[PDB]
């Protein structure tokens, strides 16, 4: 079925100026960029996004790294979008990630992985609504 | 010098999902994407941006085309950016320009010509401000 998932191009990939190359991974795979914006996350913003990881000892690394630069936050829409996004991203850890995936090709570490993606249809709905309202989303 | 210029990925380009490919033409030429947002242009927005042709007989079609679907309005930064972006885009009419320009490779008609770019430093600065406050622009 056609789903919506949240994608984020992280500061490390943005700084590498490979935004184009990454968006092409999604588009060539049949995913449509349906909402997008570049911004500099504030600490309060990043924290609210990673709300579910509030108490964990790595929270400061997440939030830390995710505010280290401007990011592109965006909605990808298409057939089996959430899971396809995960397939294209590779595993969370670049060392573990299958070659040909984004994290394998572009990431250096777990903090500095090249991208983010919603891991469930539950996280999809929440993560999208957090950054975007429906008017900003342009399905096609 | 390092300058900023407004770039637009038009509804035809977005519709064919070549956002990544077009972005990679800019990034591989040394430009940086320092502001970006996807939106459906309102008729008021489209008429304001193109107010110059507001009395010409093609105005309705230009506004029509530019509101016919969602776009990516963005700011590109780098040495010679404004002129640099003009070279990459090519010539307004796809028939004229050739050999791996955006317009030649991705656009068919002058009406549906893939991308916009600011043509002069005086328009560049004003076009950027039409779409983006300075805070939205994340220089690197």
């Amino acid at each position: 079925a056609t789903e919506r998932t949240l994608s984020i191009i992280k500061p490390d990939a943005v700084a590498k100026n490979v935004i184009g190359e990454i968006e092409s991974r999604f588009e060539k795979a049949g995913l449509k960029i349906v909402a997008a914006k570049m911004l500099q996350l504030s600490q309060e913003q990043a924290e609210g996004f990673y709300a579910e990881h509030k108490e964990r000892p790595f929270f400061g690394d997440l939030v830390g790294f995710m505010t280290s630069g401007p990011v592109v936050v965006q909605v990808l829409e298409g057939e089996n979008a959430i899971a396809a996004n995960r397939d294209l991203m590779g595993a969370t850890n670049p060392k573990e990630a299958e070659a040909g995936t984004i994290r394998a090709d572009y990431a250096q570490s777990i903090d500095a992985n090249a991208v983010h993606g919603s891991d469930s249809p539950e996280s999809a709905a929440r993560e999208i609504a957090y950054f975007f309202e429906e008017s900003e989303i342009c399905s096609r």
